[PDB]
């Protein structure tokens, strides 16, 4: 009972596809075995996106998978909403309650504001790429109004890579105009590491600065590069490497040859790939439940062209969405549960700090329990030599 | 000579459509004639936009025209960019440079910057609606670094019409904690109306407050409701009515019966429609 | 009306007891709205039994 499915992996995301293969291995079952229609197209090109989408639509696949640009979010959302076709992504969440949308990323927002409340900050810079969306910006400004915060947001992401060096010099000087000591970062990890390297060259990795990496994968960055600069650094993490399930996953992970599985032969992993494997588990078990439902849904390429006027979607997939939302199962990021709005719910996000020995947890963050500090202090390392000015 | 062209239009944009046909009448030439393909699909459904786009592409039109949502802008840029089909548009300017994207609406933000530079505000709240794009806000933040401004932006567009009430009073009450005297509104004509109305009800149109309406419709707006409050108010107009060609346009614009061209039988006109008629 | 209340401003009056029929009541109230002289620091008293009957 092999089940046709979509496959929209952006170029250069090899580790993700490899993780997808591992997901295909870990949950293969006799009741059914998935039938990917894997493609490698630019995520930015909404036209090509529509092309492959309508192609798989011609295949009439009962499910679709892939990422999306903020430029392309409206695309896939408009298609899932119009065609009543279920879809799953590990991309950043929509700001609206869009039907037929599944998403592996719990919002990092509330934990972030909670973190800010924990540090009881009042003034800070907020660097950001445009790409993940400005929702976090709208949020931090929103809290800034009530909390009398003095935001200094800046769009770093439009800067050309050709001279991704010159701008930074004036940029941090701009911070020096107010002597900001507190700078939230909101970019993808590559831009992150680059900018951190610039912080090294300008020497602002020195102690008394504080930093926040707004991403699910706090460990993914090259933190070792500035571990000893003395400036405090901390960030959120959705993936506990210490988990035994995760541990075994690593045990099968690094051991594999990177040739057959690029990006897999490492001690580390992108949170995205973990979201991928988790998505595989969720979808697979979902259809496993469909078999219990015994609600036959099989159809040919009845869907035909996507430009049917009006197009009239088949409603069995609408039921499939309901089957998806009700799924509640453990994954690499701990438990996975969905609201009927399709957002992940009742999840948890571990807090992380960069101790001098290395990165370290100090607590976890439920959406309902808000911030939750853990006692894990290891009975205190040292007082780190108190400064005494005079 | 027939010349097929696209003609996307959001519903409820009737004035722009009337003015559009007025453009068809006024500038028709003996040498050739345009062949509009009118489409009244909602811009909210980007898929539907794709549908109409493929439709006119099936028509083989040499050009396409219409409004776009920020939700749709990436779509239009993607397709028109791909097929090398030109697309003129009244709507807000693209945040990114693209081929085949002529755009009728002048960038407005720099004038806004110079404006603040004149009023020399140090700090002010800045309300905004998402739909026209947040890029303007980004700009005001940039200057906020250079100009050490302490602006407090807040979205308004999320709010439902059904509870469109107390949220405002709570909002301005929140503004009172900072005792803000100065705000540059950045909203749609309708939102401009409702906001001005609530400001009236809360009475903050009194002298000692000030406002700036970030759009070209500052004359189009019904400011008569607040003209006497004593608070100073200022904005923008892309179309002077004292202009000869403009007054001549008014001479006939009033003349049209509303039954043929609804919303046209008025002393003035929305600047957007004017951009259409120019386009 | 505007001239009238402007004349009231010379005395800087904060307090007026209106005494009018409900229609002119509503009109004068509307004008007070338009001139905005209904902020805190002013006060009014409507001398009739229709104080609930009129819009407030
Ligand atoms: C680790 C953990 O707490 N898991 C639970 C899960 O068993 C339960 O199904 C879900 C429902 O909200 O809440 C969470």
């Amino acid at each position: 009972n092999s089940i046709q499915i979509g496959g929209l992996f952006p170029r250069g995301a090899d580790q993700e596809y490899s993780a997808f293969r591992v997901g295909m291995v870990q949950f293969s079952t006799s009741e059914f075995r998935l039938t990917p229609h894997i493609d490698n197209l630019e995520v930015a090109n909404s036209f090509a996106v529509t092309n492959a989408f309508c192609s798989q639509f011609s295949r009439g696949v009962y499910a679709i998978f892939g990422f999306y640009d903020k430029k392309s979010v409206n695309t896939i959302t408009s298609f899932c909403g119009t065609l009543h076709v279920s879809f799953i992504t590990p991309s950043f969440p929509t700001d609206g309650t869009h039907p037929f949308v599944i998403q592996m990323r719990p919002d990092l927002k509330g934990a972030l504001l909670s973190l800010i409340e924990y540090y009881q900050w009042d003034k800070f810079a907020y660097l950001y790429d445009s790409d993940r969306g400005l929702s976090t910006l709208q949020a931090v400004l929103d809290s800034a109004a009530e909390k009398k915060w003095q935001v200094t947001a800046i769009n770093v992401g439009n800067i050309n890579n050709d001279k991704k060096d010159e701008t930074y010099r004036s940029l941090f000087q701009d911070l020096e105009l107010k002597k900001e000591r507190r700078v939230i970062l909101d970019c993808e990890r590559d831009k992150v590491n680059d900018i951190v390297d610039q912080v090294i060259t300008i020497g602002k990795h020195v102690k008394g600065y504080h930093y926040i990496i707004a991403n699910l994968g706090f460990t993914d960055g090259d933190l070792l590069k500035i571990q000893f600069g003395g400036a405090e650094v901390s960030g959120f993490q959705i993936v506990d490497y210490d988990d035994s399930l995760v541990s075994k996953f690593i045990e099968r992970w690094s051991t594999l040859e990177e040739k057959e599985y690029p990006g897999a032969h490492t001690a580390t992993i992108k949170y995205t790939s973990a979201l991928t494997y988790d998505a595989v588990q969720v979808m697979t078990e979902a259809f496993r439940n469909l078999r219990k439902q015994r609600i036959e849904i099989s159809r040919r390429g009845n869907a035909g062209d996507c430009l049917a006027n009006p197009a009239v979607p088949w409603g069995q997939g609408v039921e499939i969405e309901r089957a998806l939302k009700q799924v509640q199962v453990e994954g690499l990021s701990g438990n996975i549960k969905f609201d009927q709005n399709g957002k992940r719910i009742n999840y948890t996000i571990n807090i992380m700090e960069l101790k001098t020995n290395g990165p370290r947890k100090i607590g976890y963050w439920s959406e309902v329990d808000k911030m939750v500090l853990t006692e894990d202090d290891t009975s205190g390392l040292e007082q780190k030599t108190v400064v005494v000015t005079t």
